[PDB]
């Protein structure tokens, strides 16, 4: 089973910490969004557009269940996977690290290299706040380790995790 399963909002660092954590442990890294596209030949948006959300979620939940059973490294979960009660069930008993972030930091990390984000309009940040409202309670539910990534370097987040995942 995975050494760690990482969950969190956009910006929390699933990609970044997933990579560094896999490197530090010397283990493989599996991202469930990439796994879905590699298993289907279709891009995530395309499955959504063509088959819709329930069908994407069904597929995602099989990819997730398969990785939990088969992968021994770090597993990074798609942001919406935890919306599926079947995914929340399958996670139980696993090491699930929830990468915490605030809406403020969240928006900043997903806001690009533009120096003035407010000029674009408030809509993206409002959608981000709403997303956090929906998702954060679910991440808290499935977590076995909660890690606050607000004003921590990726290096510091990785250390924190590694010190709490010795064998
Ligand atoms: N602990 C952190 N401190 C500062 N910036 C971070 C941290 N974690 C991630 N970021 C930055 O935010 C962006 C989004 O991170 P990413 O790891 O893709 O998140 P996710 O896969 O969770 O959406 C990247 O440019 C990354 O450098
Ligand atoms: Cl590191």
């Amino acid at each position: 089973a995975p050494k760690a399963v990482l969950v969190g909002l956009p910006g929390s660092g699933k990609s970044t910490i997933g990579r560094r954590l896999a490197k530090a442990l010397g283990v493989g890294l599996l991202d469930t969004d990439v796994a879905i596209e590699q298993r289907t030949g279709r891009s995530i948006a395309d499955i959504f557009a063509t088959d819709g959300e329930q069908e994407f979620r069904r597929i995602e939940e099989d990819v997730v269940r398969a990785a939990l059973a088969d992968h021994d490294g770090v597993l990074s979960l798609g942001g919406g996977a935890v919306t599926s009660p079947g995914v929340r069930a399958a996670l139980a008993g696993h090491t699930v690290v929830y990468l915490e972030i605030s809406a403020a930091e969240g928006v900043r990390r997903t806001g690009g290299n533009t120096v003035r984000p407010l000029l674009a309009g408030p809509d993206r940040a409002e959608k981000y706040r709403a997303l956090m409202a929906k998702r954060a309670p679910l991440y808290r539910r499935v977590a076995t380790m909660r890690v606050d990534t607000n004003r921590r370097n990726p290096g510091a987040v990785v250390r924190h995790i590694l010190s709490r995942l010795q064998v």
